């Protein structure tokens, strides 16, 4: 059918939806016909969240949420139960190796477990997980990239064969090196160390991480789950 | 002039092996959306099939015969192609070739070689156009024991490989290639299975169901656009969940 | 051959815990075998002195930092440096298990490092669980706790390696161990028959590859994950 | 006098055992005890291998095989059967946009010899058959990608072989090398040199030896579990 009828009556919860990829995501999502709830971990960002969906002509709201904390998450999404409905389309964006991999981790778990209740009862889902950008300095940044990976991709397979009976899709995307704020103003000479390894030789834009985002919520992708969709123009980083 | 704004319009789109099941799904989706859409089988009447089937639902192009295996067919298929519709910048290749476990070198060496001899063949066209999409399905599992798995298994790591290479070779010219991997999707094979065999197949598969063709073809259609223009040496697993390695 | 070097080994009171102490043994280590209880521990004592491996049986719980510091420190004092450290011991399910899991091999990782580094030489060798259950839930945990393992093992060696210290895990597939031994017929003979090899592994049989990657000869195997299964891959 | 050796009673089959991996191959497992069959593609090279089996004391010989010739490959296998025994345990370590016709060649070759090679283990019921893979070849992007390529199809190519024979108690392996301490690597610039170490846990480039070692263990008796495995050998630099 037509495009911005792809999504009409679905809620869709998009953490970390201030800027970057999270905002291009809600935009997607908005212009592919869900109701949209961004989150920010301020008050301001939630503020610019609702103004950024009204300009485009999306339906939904911003709000403050913390995705590390129980608290936060049992009241923001009773908040959105009352007022908007129950969100079905969920996508994690919000975020050495060690603890941020497990405090990642930790936070998908949480947040998922919490937005399940209503996809089961519902019999029907999309959980999307966002993985890290590369970038970062180092050994160590590729180590901590890798690592973060390999997590994520894990988990999502696990949590997909746990809530596959109740037609619930998991599935994550994982970025290379994409133009966000945070990777433009690194180094020149990392930068052109990190294009020199990247086949389409260009950066990914934050849109073309979101296109992959709205289709894995569509219909058409209901017999994709586990799957880790790379979004790295050919950069393979293991 | 009709000029689309977000569509497959103006493309051509060649879909090997279209004549029935997932290939014919294929060309039907990238059909609706908007591409001329040459389909291929090895025999005339399968070509006849598709190009009825084409026009069934409202889509140009054609059914042509097409033998993979064939330096002349390949080469003649493509001229032909060119003179009359344009450059296939879209191509995607579904066309391969009691089920013992041995089966797997023949199979998937072909294939590859198949893969290899058609994706040459069209990249001059889209190294010249600055653009293009190879999109490689995988088979669907073909028997139910251990054989079915080592040769579904030895055939997706191949794709897997060939694909992540192949998309490293062109991607500076702005050409993606991708891979699309069934798991179990509706065939003869699952149709005749006992009860029993059915519903033990769907307790290994998360979702509980099979797949259907058009969900294949929906992935294909995603790949082949302008927003899936980052994602190249991806190969997307579709089968509810169901991983065999 | 392992003259020299101590080898702690956790989780050594039977199975593949206790084949690989007494592998390194034979190779000449001496060897800290550790169980949950005092029993366990005073039979990993016996296990060693019947077959002339000198060491110690001890009682240590990953999950607690007091019990790792104590342990780390009783073993310095009395035994040495152990540069060989084997991890064997371990505690909808799939991820509070899993992610405890990995919280404990890196609490016990880091807490032995010191003494690597120091040493400028280690070996962790970090043992995969075996197929805990027939069928998808089965399938889901073992899957889960396989590349958990291996990306924390992966991680690990790189942040590691430039000591010369090597980081590797052995993930076994059926082994006859008691989970394995308690099945049914029918259940045994289905299981068999998804085994290319057609039999199950031997505790033996991943004590010898421990023993391998433990030794001089595997000093470039770093951040690998040996699958020890007869070529029946799940994940 | 006696002493038991690992292999012992072994007939060893490797390829390419000329120089570097294959060569530290065919000396660790004339080592281990086993009677050692090295090949080369060239006279000149058979007799090499054969100098060096003898001055380290190991029996055996050197042939020349083409691992591309089916004829090559039957008649070679006749004669070593009629003169030193069946091989039973097989290293293959001979191999030849060119990723494809590299990597295809060389499996279409893997295979032609494991297939011959098969019917002498089957007979036994026991068997070791081990790939070895290729080194890095080149710094840069179509290095990486045709490393990659060979790697990939090396794993499949391994475990599906595996499942194919596993009923037999023969095992199927490879072992996959990172970067190596050959000619290849001995000549780059030293600013390349440091930077390519720093890509390497290790800090360090391996040793032919170090590949060696791992093909032993896989040889021996301890390693009859493990099959359809692909072990790198790479110092902790994992590239896909
Ligand atoms: C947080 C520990 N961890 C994990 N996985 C993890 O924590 N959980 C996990 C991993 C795989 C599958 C399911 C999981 O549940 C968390 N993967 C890692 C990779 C590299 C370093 C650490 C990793
Ligand atoms: C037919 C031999 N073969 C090949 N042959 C091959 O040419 N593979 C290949 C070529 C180019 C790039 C990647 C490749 O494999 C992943 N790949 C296989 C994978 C699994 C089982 C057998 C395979």
């Amino acid at each position: 059918y037509f495009q911005s009828m792809s999504l009409q009556g679905k809620v869709a919860l998009v953490t970390g939806a201030s800027r970057g990829i999270g905002q291009a995501i809600a935009l997607e999502l908005g212009r592919l016909g869900a109701v949209v709830i961004g989150t920010a971990t301020s008050a301001s960002g939630a503020e610019k969240i609702a103004e950024t969906l009204k300009a485009n002509g999306v339906e939904g709201a911003g709000l403050v949420l913390d995705v590390s904390s129980d608290e936060s998450v049992a009241a923001t999404l009773e908040h959105i139960q009352q007022h908007l409905g129950q969100p079905l389309i969920v996508v994690n964006n919000a975020g050495e190796w060690f603890d941020v991999v497990n405090t990642n981790l930790n936070s998908l778990y949480r947040l998922s477990k919490a937005v399940l209740r209503g996809m089961t009862k519902a019999r029907w889902g999309r959980i999307i997980n966002i993985g890290s950008v590369v970038g970062a300095m180092g050994n160590a940044g590729q180590t901590n990239y890798a690592a973060a990976k390999a997590g994520l991709e894990g988990f999502t397979r696990a949590l997909a064969r746990e809530v596959g009976s109740r037609a619930i899709t998991v599935n994550a995307v994982a970025p290379g090196f994409i133009d966000t704020d945070m990777t433009r103003e690194l180094p020149e000479a990392q930068r052109e160390a990190l294009l020199g390894q990247i086949p389409l030789g260009r950066l990914g834009q934050a849109e073309e991480i979101a296109k992959v985002v709205g289709f894995l919520a569509s219909d058409g992708a209901a017999y994709v789950t586990g799957a880790t969709v790379p979004v790295n123009g050919g950069m393979y980083m293991s």
